[PDB]
């Protein structure tokens, strides 16, 4: 018999909390619990490497907030991570057309309950014209800002919550942190505490469809090397986010809330050198913003440089990586060359570099903190359910009403 | 996004060797050759590993014959690859009925006549008690043997063609070598090979559909970190099994054969140790083969020991694993232990293990086979092992891809 009392699909750090939580609970002793993940490691979209086996870089999630998420910061001090201090949050390089949008966005700031809900790019282009508007809004390097999907209201949130941009409003006090080894430092040890109060991991297992079985549920699951593999359990959390609800055959997003359901895809690349050539031009440790196609470029202490992009631009650099290896660092090498007003033979060819392509990298809300089927009772668990979708701290949100949810289901 | 000339599916042995004759044909020059798979790595059903950093171990193919593989063992010297003594080709401790196992077959071997296409168990069952006959053929370790698709004629083959059993029917002629530091170094020669003489290659892809488009054909790939992906060539090789053959749109086997295929599941499991414990009995360099679930069981020198099964005890296994680590391991130690004599408590604990499950470890044909296939329509060619008389070996492959390369080349020209 493969089977359980409780089963939470989704090892992410949503899945993991509610595992943590109901197993806190009295009324769950004696119950088993089972986890599955189709990836072959915990932590989901937390995911942290060795660049050349000589730093820590975040693929995935890389920095967090005291003043928007405490809950995040209660984690990593009750687990006993380290925190650093994140440098990225003032531009060295500001221009004029950055400082006319933070007066700009001051002065349409009380045309949001008029015009709030139009597009942002709609929004901004009163002010002054369309290719007037164009201009500010690339300058803060964000490419989702661009699109119709997002309005004002959302944007003027997504802007006063990243520490880049974060003082083009009135936001300019909060302060940034990252994880002094990595965020999976924290994802180890929350499953660490899983497993030893006796829940089971069954990672690489894919999730393919399920079946009410009277009081409780029929999973069909998919090794990743083809084992086919049925659990049976009495209570069921799906901790994934709403793009792998809708790949299910559980009437995703209907018969759950009444919203639609967005994303857009990320992409990060780092790369390492012989030499930390950028300490003469005083680059350590700032961050650029730039309208080529590199849009973000950091440079970390002595360490290593990345960048980052969203939307187009992220799936500009995912075809480039396609075509092959060698163009594509041509390309970063040009750009640069741009950003940094020099020429291109005065930028050094790496020695290592690495980068991640994420289809689904911010999910958002376009509303309670978890969901329930309602027919069949099962629970859903994504910080896209919250007010922070697009962030870990709402992952905790969203686990701890998802974990009181299911305890009412089991005292019932 | 773009395009080539040639494309190969496939980078395997087979994708390998198939792009290695291509680039050496004058036909070919100023052509490109694109390569894709969808593992991040080349050697398909081929893979080693470095186990505890201490030894290389092989996941997949391990052995190979001069005697019955001369292709593979002349692409080994053409790459400079060092062989070694493959040790397990006799059973120093034999049980009661593996003494009989020769005789038997010997004395049974002419009713192949009559009975020949029959299922093997039917065979051999027809002759002695059925009860008598599962003692005997068991007593092999391989459990493909039982299987109703596996006739009389086709178990006499397999028998005399794996080191374990070779013996029982006299073809003890046949040396046995392996991989000093692991096959792959084999398929990173070829693909250093192929890559200097210009084709390029795209890991992590997987194929989900072809179709014609006029001159060539238009294939459907998606990365596995969901980038969807569009490539045109005029020239296309699908270097897969038959299994993986028919999850495409290309009316596979119909439109490309008279025949059907099968496949096998295949299972290892890999043990270290804090101490090289079984020198005590004398079996390092030894294989037992045994009635429990271990089915093979091998010691190699101080290093390390692993067991081999296949078919049914293969999805045991696997089964058994999704179950939980803990579960297998100590279900490993008891079979250890009634395998040597001795009680659970006398077997260490390891300090490392690795395993691997192949859903379709062996594929092969049911029924004049030729080596290599094309769609009846469309002009696809499809390379594999299945398709040879050496199907389940490195050797089909290296066969299937000489006449693959062949096909290609003539549709080039002209
Ligand atoms: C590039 C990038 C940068 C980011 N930076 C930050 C940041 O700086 N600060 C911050 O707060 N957040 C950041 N985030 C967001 C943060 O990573 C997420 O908000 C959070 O990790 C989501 O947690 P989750 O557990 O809800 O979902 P996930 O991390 O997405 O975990 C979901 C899990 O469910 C599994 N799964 C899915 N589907 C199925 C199925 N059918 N069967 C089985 N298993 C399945 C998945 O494998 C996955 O592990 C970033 C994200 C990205 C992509
Ligand atoms: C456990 C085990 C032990 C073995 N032991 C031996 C031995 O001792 N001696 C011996 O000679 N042979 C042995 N073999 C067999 C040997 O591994 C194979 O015969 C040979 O390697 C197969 O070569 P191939 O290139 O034709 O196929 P494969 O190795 O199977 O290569 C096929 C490739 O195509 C890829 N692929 C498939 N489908 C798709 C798709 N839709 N899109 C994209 N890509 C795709 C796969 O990822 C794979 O890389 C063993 C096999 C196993 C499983
Ligand atoms: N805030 C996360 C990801 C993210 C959330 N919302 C976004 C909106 C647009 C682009 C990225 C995001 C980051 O630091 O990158
Ligand atoms: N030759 C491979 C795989 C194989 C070929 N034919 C087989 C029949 C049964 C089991 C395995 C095989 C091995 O001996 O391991
Ligand atoms: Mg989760
Ligand atoms: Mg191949």
């Amino acid at each position: 018999k493969h089977s359980s009392d409780i089963c939470i699909v989704g090892a992410g750090i949503s899945g993991l909390t509610c595992a943590s939580h109901l197993l806190d609970s009295p009324a769950c002793r004696g119950l088993s619990l089972r986890i599955f993940d189709m990836q072959q490691e915990a932590g989901g979209r937390i995911r942290s490497k060795m660049l050349d086996g000589k730093a820590s870089i975040e693929l995935g999630a890389g920095r967090y907030s005291p003043q928007l998420h405490p809950h995040f910061q209660s984690a990593m001090q009750h687990y006993s991570q380290k925190s650093e201090v994140y440098p990225f949050t003032q531009l060295k390089f500001k221009s004029h057309v950055q400082q006319k949008l933070k007066r700009a966005m001051n002065e349409l700031s009380p045309r949001l309950k008029e015009h709030g809900k139009e597009s942002f790019l709609q929004f901004v282009s009163r002010y002054q014209g369309h290719d007037s508007a164009v201009g500010m809004i690339r300058s803060m390097g964000y490419d989702a800002l661009f699109l119709p999907d997002i309005s004002a209201e959302m944007a003027y949130d997504i802007v006063g919550k990243h520490p880049e941009i974060q003082s083009v409003t009135d936001n300019d006090a909060n302060q940034w942190f990252a994880a002094e080894t990595g965020f999976a430092g924290l994802i180890q040890g929350i499953k660490a505490k899983v497993k030893a109060a006796g829940a089971r991991f069954s990672l690489g297992y894919r999730l393919l469809s399920v079946r009410t079985d009277g009081d409780g549920y029929l999973l069909q699951l998919a090794g990743d090397d083809g084992w086919k593999l049925e659990h049976r359990t009495r209570h069921l959390i799906l901790a994934i986010p709403p793009s792998a609800m809708a790949g299910l055959n559980v009437d995703f997003p209907e018969a759950w809330s009444g919203a639609r359901y967005g994303s857009l895809p990320l992409f990060k690349g780092f790369l390492t050198y012989g030499e930390p050539w950028w300490l003469d031009y005083k680059l350590d440790d700032q961050v650029l913003i730039v309208d080529n196609p590199l849009r973000k470029i950091y440079f970390k202490g002595d360490k290593y440089l990345f960048f980052y992009t969203d939307s187009e631009m992220a799936n500009y650099w995912r075809g480039c990586v396609a075509e092959g290896e060698d163009g594509y660092l041509e390309q970063i090498r040009t750009h640069l060359a741009s950003a940094l007003g020099i020429v291109r033979e005065r930028i050094p060819q790496p020695l290592a570099h690495v980068h991640k392509y994420w289809a689904h990298g911010v999910e958002f809300c376009r509303h309670p903190s978890a969901l329930s089927h309602r027919d069949s009772g099962i629970i859903a668990c994504s910080d896209a359910y919250t007010e922070h979708c697009g962030w870990m701290e709402g992952g905790l949100l969203s686990a701890r009403e998802a974990s009181r949810l299911l305890l009412q289901r089991i005292a019932a």
